[PDB]
């Protein structure tokens, strides 16, 4: 079987929630994932005398510091007759032989093992910051509940008594209630990515089309890091002070593609925020042989005898996507 | 007898189907095509606890995957009478010598035979989604049939009982309609591609002609499928979840020109629904011999003695355009 | 006399009617043009059975391919006496050599030449798409009729019912009846080059000012090729999908400038026509003599003895501008 | 032991005051600082005869001098369980090595320390620029007083019959009200920098909006040195001939975050004002042995041994932020 080596991808198509919130990660090398050795954040200066005296600061992790991670391992077979796909400048010549399809198989395995658990990050990271709260699921699995610890006032519901649907789309003016909905931020938002159904309602008023920039922008290196997404991601342009971006990922359930987001939802926040990564570790008896048990993934591969006499493949993982403050976002709950 | 090295064309100019739809493909190793040995799509990541063994992610296949594909080998005269157009200031000098003359015919009629393929694609992909059913006929050829697996529910036609044309154009609106045939679309829905005349009504509403967003800088990178096809696909804006594409492409019978769908048609559908591309083998003595029996085309320059005393070219293939999932499309029939 | 290789122009300024839909050109090695030569349509496929063989396919769909072309060869005298731009600090003293002026003489006698050429091959293009027939009459020369093909529903008249210019300038919005013309055109239309006069009525109403996206710098990219010409060539801009220019071109009498274009005209067409710019064959006996029978253009400085005793030096062409599809384009008769 | 030259740091995160209005430092030499060292400022010429020595001239600079700075000097652990950052495309085999963990968490407990400094250096800036009274207290420092020399008129507070809250906001002005608050300021007016929820009574106003050109792009300085701090800081637009910044920033409490400025204020000052940076002695043993009396920061690594058995990094700076012209920002206190 294919070694450990068997790693070579460095693609970093991390999909808008991993780029944008969450660039620090915090690998761990225990079972669960404890808040504690967290630096967390830094405290006042506190004036003191001269030589006289000093005093030691200690960084402590509030209240609640025990998570369970949330651990997986999806497996695929390498049966060496599926029909591999016709990627391009692939001569079938160097491709009969059956050293380069094995070889290319396990390749192909290892990207759609990393694509589904970089989606299911994903998707752990909305959960987590479209409503604070969080919950672990599965079947063979016992439920786990994350709470980050969100505000009741960062929930604003715009269906109660005010909506947009129901003004005049050329006297409305919307500047009023972001700015409204904006000021319990804790912090200058710049960021107020809406969803695809969500920003034609939002659009549709006069006021905001001609103070609207479509420049190309000119924030910073976000619309780099917009153009890798060009498929789910487009980077409309300037508010006055905050980005706008229209964002429509799909994830695939059983057999049917849905969107991360509630329908005609949006968030408010800040492009500089906290966004915790934390691991636990790979539980696995070779991992831990070789000094790998603190890692974000682990790749694995092995040939099982006797009843399933077949080649598998394994990525194992164990994020618990995790926000510092979640009190820096507010989701705007349209209708 | 030119060599088989003969297929520098680089032209990717597929139209608006193959590269919206079926942008995945796949050449087979065998004649018919075993829809079972497609990998498949990739469910989320679902939780296992690190203790029991994981469940394998198997590519389940229906319950009919023995396909037979069509075989089309269109072939061509290289008769050196047929003039050339002028590259610009290309040298006419060498126009005069043979020897280039017919090594320039060669390229042309390669551009041609592949523009002879690449509408026997869509003649297949229209009908794959728009009904689900295809039927492979022609001279000298046992018809077949072939069952996607689209449901009664993905049929609807706009005649049984209430239509758009027996209404109010000024004050009637189509968004709650959308919104019911869309219901049963077994997924998101953000395409509604309709006809040159089958538009022409639906903007006759006076409620669509101020929903519709018509500015430029819409939606996403599909504006590359306007430029690139200039000549038969038009964006005529945004309707909120869901672009307005008009497709008036023509394919050309014996002598005459056709719409390649029907007058009154729409379809609800996803941008990022997988569509196969599947291929079958090259049934040709020659080919075999240096290994392009799994190939997605295949072309040969030779020359016929005895009657028929001239030289042809000749371009084979097999298309077998498919879809996973046929349920993820709508096929409205108005009226 | 001077080499004829001395004919270094490369300078092609073609203005707008044989840069955007002529772009595709056709010299001829026969005295006439004959139609059927060029390529024009190819068939779709035929579903064959891989092992019989299937029928040839041919190049069939014209009928009349007789053409006479518009031979045209106009010459100017080279005598040294005529007053030159004279070169910023290039010429302190290199004037005074005949030679060298000379040289220059016939350099820019070339330069005016061959606009005598562009102007009457852009005069034939605005004959084609405004009417789609044309005629070729001159003295000296037989007066012959050409016609593309065009169809009389094509030529359709604003005068006929309510006019333009009988209508609201204020809350009343054409693009019902931009449109209302633009489905008799089989394609999509997207360049509505007008004429000033005829242009500015339309700029009057107020739905086109609101729709009317003037943004500079837009997705199309036509105006890469417009700014050369820029001179009677604006770009007006967006109107959603479709390109709105404003054409202006004026072409020179023998003394006096007439509009290209009568004053209350608008037409319909795809930026990506196919237009032909087919050439005849050069009937002079120098040009036959080294094998340039089949040319666009065959400059020739020749040396007149005893009546008219100068030096002439001629340019001589055969152009015979010609449509693929006639019935493309939609020429209005504004009103 | 680290060594004292290990002060890799390099980061100018100075938070909108301290990179605007305080950019010169003064470190002294001295235990206290004594405020009549200061350069000042200049005579104007005393014309004199080119015959006759004219007067030596000397500046001096204040009169009150005997200050007390504070004597900050946060302690930090380096106890080796922390879980280090996972540096993006960093080795895990350096991670096994115990000096490369020892030297992270030096590298990141500086981090920790220096944005503990500038805290206070900000607090001292923003309560010296509110009323130009700043006292300094905190256990074991015996609260020391700075009394800037604030006139009277210049802490204009809205507080008598009509306030910027109780009145017309359609129809009111702002422009004269500002001008009136801004006449006693000792100079021209630039900045009006707001506090969020101060500044949203200001944006409700017409007549702001309607001449508040918040073109993107400062002044082409501004928004060049407030881009780093995309977190706390924001930029509004020009007023004019003034520009509007809204700095939200927050320093914290033992466990609480706290606003800089109270929230319905504003201050009003220019760019080019100057404003003192005078620093102490770093009272240090081994800061006197190593001739670095007179410094900005001191880092220092010991190990200590016995009772409380550690590795202490400590930073101790003096910060005593002064001013100039104290009385040439008004501090408006909203309503």
């Amino acid at each position: 079987a294919q070694l450990l080596a068997a790693n070579e991808q460095k693609f970093k198509f991390d999909p808008l929630f991993l780029r944008l919130f969450f660039r620090e990660s915090y690998p761990f090398t225990t079972e669960k994932v404890y808040l504690s050795q967290i630096p967390g954040l830094v405290n006042m200066a506190l004036y003191v005398s001269p030589i006289v005296s000093g005093e030691v600061i200690r960084s402590r992790g509030g209240s609640t510091s025990e998570f369970t991670p949330g651990y997986v391992k999806p497996k695929h077979e390498v049966n060496p007759q599926m029909t591999l796909r016709r990627l391009p400048d692939e001569d079938p010549q160097n491709l009969a032989d059956p050293a380069y399809r094995r070889r290319r198989i396990i390749m192909q395995n290892m990207r759609d093992e990393e694509l589904a658990i970089a989606q299911v990050e994903e998707m752990q990271a909305v959960s987590a910051v479209l409503k604070g709260k969080y919950t672990m699921t599965g079947e063979a699995f016992d439920p786990v509940e994350v709470d980050m610890g969100r505000s009741e006032e960062n929930n604003i519901t715009q269906s109660g008594g005010t909506e947009w649907s129901k003004r005049d789309k050329s006297t409305y003016d919307p500047t009023d209630d972001i700015e409204a909905y904006a000021l319990n931020a804790s912090g200058v938002v710049n960021i107020i990515v809406f969803d695809p159904k969500g920003w034609a309602l939002f659009r549709s008023f006069k006021a905001v089309k001609e103070k609207l920039d479509t420049r190309r922008g000119s924030n910073s290196e976000l619309e780099t890091a917009v153009k890798d997404l060009g498929k789910a991601v487009s980077y409309k342009g300037m508010y006055g002070d905050v980005a706008i971006v229209v964002y429509s990922g799909q994830y695939v359930e059983n057999g049917v593609k849905k969107n991360f987001l509630p329908d005609n939802t949006m968030v408010l926040g800040n492009t500089q925020a906290r966004g915790l990564r934390t691991y636990g570790c790979i539980q696995d008896a070779d991992a831990q042989r070789e000094g790998i048990n603190a890692s974000a993934r682990y790749p694995k591969n092995w040939v099982t005898t006797g009843d399933p006499a077949r080649e598998f493949t394994m990525i194992q993982s164990a994020p618990l996507m995790l926000l510092a403050d979640p009190d820096e976002f507010v989701s705007v709950q349209l209708a």
